[PDB]
């Protein structure tokens, strides 16, 4: 007859003795090396720990009072780590950048919002006198993500009855903190400590049969300010390759003029930059204005409403305006240009139309409707790069008031020349491995193949070259041919060109490439890693 | 050479030879007789249905008629669901709490949506007539998650030749209705019928081979009102401990000042709760309002518009007032206090500013921009703790038209002492087996790996002894060693301190303690579970 | 003792050596169809080419100028695919409806958002001159989902020594685009080109070792206008069977009043509407107001706000009116009846309270707050059924202003009577199996169940047949007894009863039943597939 298959029961199978654990343990804090770093060191052997996996870091946020406005980025706990490296007595095993961390766990929401992503943390609070509390004590959690996870049990890091050390490497403070001038960094960056926590889930397991196994250690190389290629040598067994490019705020000091806070949607960006500009854009004085540099130029605005700059027509009405004043145009609020009588860049320009009401009560304007062209870049732009000295114009003509706002913003993983990376700054893309073209693009395939593969809205231009099921399988990678000389990666850019009159084009770039390679770990006399060659 | 997997091709097995079927039965009620509690009873008899999973029930809702406020609580179907029972000739094969089944399908949103949860069903609507439909009649369906659809076929419930009873206890309808009093609730629930029916997924299979199984069954224990601890007994292999509060009402009436209705964001909350104050807290009156207690202390805004309430200041701008009236302000809206020389807890203190325009057409204030300091523990304040004997003021200082639109809420499946169970309200846990520490822990490390572990964004303090994949492996279990008294979880919390003139100091708690033993699943004389043991 | 499985060691597999590569092609652009459609072609043959999955098609939209309204419908990419089909030397090894496809794709967030789901995308923009720019070009990407994607290299289609021809179907440009009169449409038509790029990824396999596979291939039926019947014939071995309804709007000019674009949520569409409507509905004029059909009933709001529309009661009051003027409100904007002094559907009833501010500087009302029991029926009449032969009114009493702001909207893949599909129309369902009923429901249990399996939110009526694991295992199908006459599928539904007097009652349906069909992949003699019976 026929040979079947039972789809309807199972011989349920009768796994490994074992016992798991959910430990915790505090570390030793060291402030040694450049500008005395924070490392935190985790030391884990006990007799009883066979095996273990999924770490997760956590982090005593403290009170924060004075004066000023203060805020956390979003997914801050992600944000203060630098390096983390997982060693033993033959040394290291598996280590991570920060930013590959994060690049991660990225679409892993719930590790996310542990972090630290929330109202109460990421908007931006202000303390109004010495003594008030800006943020409220806190406790973040980071999800160190490992290959140790990816099959539980299976995947586990085994403890060959070795001594496993895992060390935190942490970024300044300055890094995880937007705050205005007001506040008080100097002494909050020499009071603060990090006060960091390693969790870990770890399996007491009776007879271990132990056999070898292979990791994915990420490596990333990164460019020279502006040079549109990058290489990554010695690349012998490789299961990836991704590649992205960061803004470098070096030649700034690092302010913008808003920030959205915990709304971090393209929107939310825009809708908070309009409203620091509707401040200064449109007044409604007695006579001209007062408290405004020379250079700015604001015109009252006529009885058709229509106010021209150049070519551009701004439509300003306000209602219940008192019968002594007028209304006034921000005509020049921020300018560019490299050259005289020439093009201009003017965000007074972006303005369409205008609408709102007069409040006889509290004496301001509340605008109802604002048609305009503002996008992510505009509200992207350093304040630095408005009044640098390639700028024939004073630049900033918002008020005293306006410019003590202004937010100091060290975000250390940002990508692209925008805070939301929506901007394609890259045109083609070429890699080689050693002379050979291995890939090129003039659209970012790779990037909506990431994201497709690995079910996620926040991809990068990656290379795949292994398709096998991971633990069960060796890995399939690209492999080196160091007598034809193929034994690196060689990334090449062409990027999108830019309005020299334009602030952003002014905006230094790094290419990121990063690259993971494979490792075999044997548990012969203690854990130890060889790079496949 | 190499020995290669072949990673491109696979030899495609065949399977056991067999028609799924989707069928639905209507059941028995019984409103017999605790209370005289609804049990819908559905019997699975059958030659032709070899196996079955995948239980869905559906319920039908009628249509409500009349005057008031009524709407139904988030996913209808599910809170109003006590008891799930599977029975065999032999026996009880599986059963869970409402509540368990609840938590185990809270991060399926799919089922969630389907149970009820929508603008139509969940937004408080009102009725202006007697004769006014104030909700439509409406289908919700319950997805009754069991062990059995795990794996699909491979985890399916097999019949053999056994008569299989599902049984369903429901809650009174009072638990899933939030109503005002002008709503005639009394001969609602006089009127009111659960009509329900059960579908399942059944499969006719040829030549089965059945071969013993594992079931994991949910056992729960609720502590003393205040107790911070609770004991599971009988524990000989378990696969989880899961530990999580609940809110007591019953020193209270159940009714809140307000309800966001389908908008279930903590926002949404805050902004329910701010709308409803707002009406009584800014007034535009010719003279001194009236119409609030003698307690109540309404005063008029000056001309910076500044009201100082001790430390807080309340700036309140309020643009178009006509020149007979003027603008007030109630600085004592809701307040609370155990002596008469002691910190107040004071809503109107929780405002910074409140600006708006007064309309001449509908003689009426419209908020434009207003700063507060409200949160979701606000919110979820019954108006009995406001109006309590511990509280040496008045307390409710609203006006009797606020206090007419206060809503009764009686969610069965609230946890922690706010709607959302934002607030840890647990410092620390400590749990035993026998008399030796488990696990203890002073921070929620055991809910951030549950939430990672399995995914999710409504996890609990869980404890996870089995790591092995279901199914196609037994178990792996928490094992008990009865010689050395070893048989038994207490678990032990710390609950945080709050200031005693906070009216949530006094909302009542009770420690729950979710247990899942090992159960072997036998085929011999029909259906049968054995808990497993020593 | 105890023999015990390992669950915290593997031995890893090696598997076979193979090389990914992502491949992308320029095709063959052909209009030779019935109404020169056009049709891309794609040939695929390689020795490095031994097998290959993950289709994606991407698409480049071109830049819209002119003047109009203008904008694409969501997920723009999906809605311009009619057919797919990947054929070899032996014929056709698998083919897909577009519908169909983006069925299968509609669980996908990720598929959807890169097929085109963007505001700057499907927000209805407007060209004020002749040399404005209405879009911005873009590319779009379209994951043309296959069997041959389920278990990545394990389920990926083999070549063999076989030329692999991959022919997408496109629909006309009509059906993608959002668009009013205004808008040069004729010329758009004229100038408008597809113009496609197939990738996918492309595996180099050393030493394959081939074997036959099964896959189901979805075959589709539409019944006849209106008719509550369809039967899929040859019926042998199917593994699912899904039933649904579309509209027709052949008898209407397919003009609606309103669309709310980017914004896709039931009360997104019902506010659009409102928004459109409330323009006409309270008017603030010196005298009577003017430039409305003779047919409008404008009447003046009493001093205690309440206008009385036979049982319905509108409460109407605006702030800061000047005292030259009043406050008007249309009581027929939109009205249908089958006889005269009969049953009236008039818009202006489903409102029972307007309330709002005058402004003296713009001269318009701005609304506060509406109180109305509008629909999502309501925004998805066309506006032909308001304006038809059986309505005894004029029907569309709104002004001319209004009606030249009304969109042409011809997506293809809209289900039910409504834009979102919220209206259950079917009330009953009957699947037969030659004579014999199969099965039978008064309620959407079965789409239930498969929204609960499929875990989607967007399902259908749908009897599975198999639940037994993929590529691993033969599919269970319901199978066919051709003697007894058991060889094919009818289904029959009852339409819920619908009001002769409401103008949805005209929107004509279709009944559409989708049938998965098992076939064998033979790889003897190049590919080829057989239908299993």
């Amino acid at each position: 007859s026929i040979k079947r298959s039972n789809v309807f029961a199972v011989d349920s199978q009768i796994p490994t003795l074992y016992m798991p654990q959910y430990i915790s343990l505090s570390g030793v804090m060291t402030n040694d090396g450049p500008d005395n770093q924070a490392i935190a060191s985790f030391e884990i052997r006990d007799q009883y720990i066979t095996a273990l996996n999924h770490l997760v870091l956590s982090l005593e946020l403290p009170e924060v009072k004075g004066m000023g406005r203060f805020g956390y980025v979003p997914y801050v706990g992600y944000k203060c780590i630098n390096h983390v490296s997982i060693s033993s007595c033959n040394g290291v095993i598996w280590e991570i950048e920060g930013e590959e961390l994060y690049n991660n766990c990225i679409n892993n929401t719930i590790a996310l919002k542990h972090s630290g992503y929330s109202s109460e943390l990421n908007d931006i609070s202000i303390g109004l006198t010495p003594n008030d509390t800006i943020k409220e004590p806190s406790t973040v959690y980071v999800y160190i993500k490992t290959p140790f996870d990816v099959e539980d049990t299976f995947s586990s890091l085994k403890l060959s009855d070795s001594k496993i050390t895992v060390t935190v490497t942490f970024n300044p403070v300055s890094d995880i903190v937007i705050r205005d001038s007001s506040f008080d960094f100097e002494t909050f960056n020499k009071e603060f400590v990090y006060v960091p926590e390693l969790s870990f889930i770890g399996y007491m397991v009776k007879n271990v049969q132990i056999k070898p196994s292979f990791i994915e250690k990420p490596r990333r190389v990164i460019g020279q300010i502006n040079q549109p290629t990058a290489t990554v040598t010695e690349v012998h067994a490789a299961t990836s390759l991704s590649v992205y490019t960061k803004p470098y705020y070096g030649n700034t000091d690092n302010k913008f003029i808003s920030y959205p806070g915990y709304s971090q949607d393209e929107k939310d960006y825009i809708d908070a930059y309009v409203s620091r500009l509707l401040d200064d854009l449109v007044i409604v004085s007695d006579g001209p204005p007062t408290g405004y540099p020379e250079s700015a130029e604001i015109v009252e605005v006529p009885e058709d409403g229509i106010v021209s700059i150049q070519d551009a027509d701004v439509y300003v009405k306000i209602d219940n305006v008192p019968d002594n004043m007028s209304v006034y145009l921000h005509t020049n609020l921020l300018m560019f240009g490299t050259r005289k009588n020439s093009f201009i860049y003017n965000i007074s320009k972006k303005f369409s139309a205008i609408t709102g009401t007069y409040s006889d009560a509290t004496k301001r304007t509340i605008f109802a409707h604002i048609s305009h062209s503002i996008n992510i870049i505009d509200t992207s732009i350093p304040v630095s790069l408005w009044t640098s000295q390639r700028n024939v114009y004073n630049g900033d003509n918002r008020s005293a008031e306006s410019k003590a706002k202004d937010l100091f913003i060290n975000d250390p993983f940002i990508k692209g020349i925008d805070f939301k990376n929506k901007t394609d700054i890259i045109s083609r893309l070429e890699v080689r491995f050693g002379n050979d073209v291995l890939y090129s693009e003039n659209g970012p395939i790779s990037r909506i193949y990431n994201e497709l593969l690995t079910k996620s809205n926040n991809g990068t231009r990656t290379l795949t070259f292994n398709f096998t099921p991971k633990i069960f399988f060796r890995p399939t990678t690209i492999t080196a041919n160091v007598s034809r000389g193929k034994d690196k990666l060689s990334v090449r850019v062409v990027y999108s060109t830019m309005d020299v009159n334009h602030p952003i084009y002014y905006v230094q770039k790094q290419l990121v490439v990063v690259c993971n390679d494979l490792y075999k770990v044997s548990y012969d006399q203690g854990v130890s890693i060889t790079k496949i060659m």
